[PDB]
């Protein structure tokens, strides 16, 4: 089918907690929360405005600090919706307005509700052939278990995802057959893992910094195939990578203050194809 198609994207608002309030690894600098605000407002700006992509956009919970990364919350394959149970506590609350917006949206809905299953949506790599779900802190081998059940059309691979917080945290799907992937240690074992659980062959956009290996590729009609990336500006090793492919419609998209909250790009919508 046509890999990357979409019509509708879900996305959530910043609430102020998140801030200071939101989980993070590494404690740097600090959230500068107006400049996050409009890094959001630019990203969704692009998906709607510029791509044509109809917006739906889920208001913030002040109680929920994370709530703007609807990606671990669903993951979408098709008509159907599967409503994760993150693997962090205090995201589980997430799942309500999310799954509202779907139901909303007609999809076909299944819920994560086993109390010993965990995913996290940032934990899965759809390639457009099969997925790969990493097993992190966030994701365990139950909650990949009822993906793999959901999904039931597609192959389901799990690998290893170490010394980072999600699969995703250092890949992502730069074309219909080609995975962008980081330069690390443990990027590279990660990649060499899902090439080796797959009897087709992908291609590799490799970049020297991991969270720059996350990006968002969408085929849209009357623009063809588009890749969202990081900035020159925030990493401009990896950008010279990107910009070599002139064979996809560019556009740098800024994300420097959610991604001090562990947020990468993918990380903040929810792609539906109707």
């Amino acid at each position: 089918a046509t890999f990357g198609r979409a019509t509708h994207v879900v996305v959530r608002a910043l609430p102020e907690s998140l801030a200071q309030q939101a989980l993070r690894r590494t404690k740097g600098d600090e959230v500068d929360f107006a400049r996050a605000e409009r890094q959001h407002q630019l990203y969704v700006g692009v998906l709607g405005s510029k791509l044509g992509l109809q917006v739906v956009q889920l208001p913030a919970d002040e109680s929920l600090p994370d709530c703007v990364f609807v990606e671990d919350v669903a993951v979408v394959c098709e008509e159907t919706a599967l409503i994760t149970r993150p693997g962090a506590p205090s995201r589980r609350k997430e799942a309500d307005m999310m799954k509202e917006a779907l139901e909303k949206l007609q999809l076909n809905i299944v819920e994560m509700k086993d109390e010993n299953a965990t995913l996290d949506g940032g934990d899965v790599l759809f390639t457009g052939r099969e997925f790969f779900v990493g097993l992190s802190k966030r994701t365990n081998q139950r909650g990949a278990e009822i993906l793999a059940d959901t999904f039931k059309d597609y192959a389901v691979s799990t690998v290893p995802v170490v010394d980072a917080l999600h699969l995703k945290s250092f890949c992502s799907m730069a074309g219909p057959n080609l995975i962008a992937i980081g330069s690390s240690e443990s990027a590279q074992k990660a990649l060499k893992i899902m090439q080796q659980m797959s009897d087709h062959r992908y291609d590799k956009l490799t970049v020297p910094d991991d969270t720059a290996a996350n990006c968002i590729y969408l085929n849209i009609p009357s623009k063809g195939h588009v890749l969202l990336h990081r900035t020159p500006e925030e990493y401009p090793e990896s950008a010279k990578v990107y910009e070599k492919l002139k064979d996809h419609m560019l556009i740098p998209v800024s994300n420097s203050e959610l991604e001090k909250v562990d947020g990468l790009l993918t990380c903040s919508s929810v792609l539906i194809n109707k």
